[PDB]
């Protein structure tokens, strides 16, 4: 097995990339959070989905915190009260109001526990150490969340932005990925450049919907031959990822 | 003395009708609560649309207290916040619960306030000096609100049980029209024979879509032919009991 020592140059630079990303979450939060408070429906929308790339590229850490992770980002999908739930907290609580219902009423408290959350999550990735199994098995756990929720438009039933939360996720996967490939190197000639090509296929299929102010289409725009387009390479990616614990000796 | 045809006997007989009606809503109201609290769920869905007929049977008089009017009955479309509001209670916050979300989760204090407010409904209909004004433009009142949202299918978004709600108004309105049919021909016989014919166009549809128990079938199952002949007689009725109030000398 690999000694954790032994990855230090890459796993601090994920958490470097991670920093940085909470960082900018929490600035853009902030930014969000006021909108919401302040009745601007209209700041609120457009922050929405550029807050939460960052969000989306940190998942492998963020989601080692399961009670926060679910109060900051669950789906209606997640409670059996559905939109209803008291439970339902965070971005998807607040993108309902803002996008399905046009309202900031009574979302003030929602829109500072989000708030006092991420504020909550800078401070615990701060005091964290990185495991790199879980910082390596993040990649192919980035994959299977996209296969599962973002191909789909699942993610964001109300704003349809899901396409900044799977581009969000897959630059996040390619980052790990990137951060070891000397390591992935060392074991395996050929595998950075067999994912690359997957990555490759997957990041011009999403370029096909960017826009020039820096954004993207709705979820809606996205063609049924581009849909299925990214089943293959995504689920490729998943496998393919899915042997980087074990082949590089952390589990 | 009282002359015979002198209007305190068909509103008393009308705060008969809707005593009886709010009776038989209570004791509806305890089974159907009962049973969300209970978890059964199937007895729940079976028990919710014939308690709201004799609900939907006096609107006339229980849309005169407006907040509890809005605590019993408010639909999504009555809130800012959508589904997700505190104060959407009552019969179709439940209706969420149990129709699409398929739960009883958390709803007992949800049934429990919804058994309270139609209890308080009862005194306060047991208290109220029925205004005649009312009462003769109730018929007008249930017929505006079946062109506006059960003709629609708009009333139960989650059930789809919108013809029981249609034919309790329907059945609502005739029984005014039939308490307050010796003072209407006094001056329009040939005014009531033409309100009667199209009731009975629209029962003879409606009829189409009972079941073998005193139900009918989901929304979806009425043809839009069906529909489309539905909307011309609910029209008329609208604009004809819109003048009984006049020609009763209520204005």
């Amino acid at each position: 097995a690999t000694a954790p020592l032994d990855l230090v140059g890459p796993v601090s630079d994920y958490k470097i990339y991670v920093t940085e990303n909470i960082e900018e979450l929490v600035s853009h939060t902030q930014k969000f959070t006021d909108a919401v408070k302040k009745g601007d429906i209209a700041t609120a929308k457009k922050l929405y989905a550029p807050t939460r790339v960052y969000y989306e590229s940190v998942e492998p850490i963020a989601e080692l915190f399961s009670d926060l992770d679910a109060s900051i980002d669950s789906r209606v999908d997640d409670h059996e009260q559905g939109v209803a739930a008291e439970d339902f907290t965070g971005f998807h609580r607040l993108e309902y109001a803002l996008f399905s219902q046009n309202t900031t009423k009574d979302q003030g408290p929602i829109a500072d526990k989000l708030l006092s959350d991420v504020k909550d999550l800078e401070k615990r990735v701060a005091d964290l150490t990185f495991p790199p199994e879980k910082v390596v098995g993040g990649a192919a756990a980035l994959l299977e969340e996209v296969a599962a929720t973002k191909i789909s438009g699942e993610e964001d039933r109300y704003s349809h932005t899901d396409l900044y939360d799977f581009q969000g996720n897959i630059d996040g996967a390619k980052k790990i990925v990137d951060l070891f490939r000397p390591q992935i190197e060392q074991q395996d000639k050929a595998f950075s450049s067999k994912v690359d090509k997957n990555f490759a296929t997957v990041d011009k299929i999403l370029a096909k919907y960017k826009t020039k102010d820096g954004g993207f289409e709705t979820y809606d725009k996205v063609k049924e031959n581009d849909r299925k387009a990214l089943v293959g390479p995504v689920n490729t990616l998943a496998e393919d990822l899915s042997t980087l614990r074990g082949k590089l000796g952390l589990n």
